[PDB]
């Protein structure tokens, strides 16, 4: 089915200017840039968007990477988007992440991966909500 | 010198789904994304951007395609980056530019032709904070 997921491009990523490459990732695999934004997170901003991770010790590493540059943030839509943006992605973690996927092609570490992708059905509304009102995005 | 440029990836292109190609074509050149955003442009955004051929009588189709589906408004970062992008973009008409332009490479008639960019410094400064405020510009 026609899924929604969000998105996020790193500040690991941007800072390499290679967001057409991973965009063309998506594209190409059938997914659509519905709704995008670059900007500089900030810390309240962060914090909000890791809310269930609120308690464990690497929240400060996850908050502390994801304000360290700005980042484009987006909905991806398409065929089972969800799951699909995870394989093209890559594990969590580039060492550990399939060659041709997007951490592994471009990540050096588990903060410093190259992007975020949502992990459930239900991390998907609630992360798209955040950062985005239906006005913003674009189904197509 | 570093400049900034109003760059616009239009209905067409957003349609095809080559956001990444586009996008990699500027970061290829050195170029880099320091402000965008996704949005359906309202007859009121279309027609105030757009105001100098208000009163040529193409203006109702140039502001139907502007309007006629979601756009990526964006600014460009760089050395000689508004005459940078003119020359990555081509000529408006398609059919005069070749070689590996965008307009060459993705658009077919002057009336679809992919992008949009500043075309001067004093228009390339107004553009932006058309669509822009400097917060939203993330310089890096």
């Amino acid at each position: 089915a026609t899924e929604r997921t969000l998105s996020i491009i790193k500040p690991d990523a941007v800072a390499k200017n290679v967001i057409g490459e991973i965009e063309s990732r998506f594209e190409k695999a059938g997914l659509k840039i519905v709704a995008a934004k670059m900007l500089q997170l900030s810390q309240e901003q962060a914090e909000g968007f890791y809310a269930e991770h609120k308690e464990r010790p690497f929240f400060g590493d996850l908050v502390g990477f994801m304000t360290s540059g700005p980042v484009v943030v987006q909905v991806l839509e398409g065929e089972n988007a969800i799951a699909a943006n995870r394989d093209l992605m890559g594990a969590t973690n580039p060492k550990e992440a399939e060659a041709g996927t997007i951490r592994a092609d471009y990540a050096q570490s588990i903060d410093a991966n190259a992007v975020h992708g949502s992990d459930s059905p239900e991390s998907a509304a609630r992360e798209i909500a955040y950062f985005f009102e239906e006005s913003e995005i674009c189904s197509r």
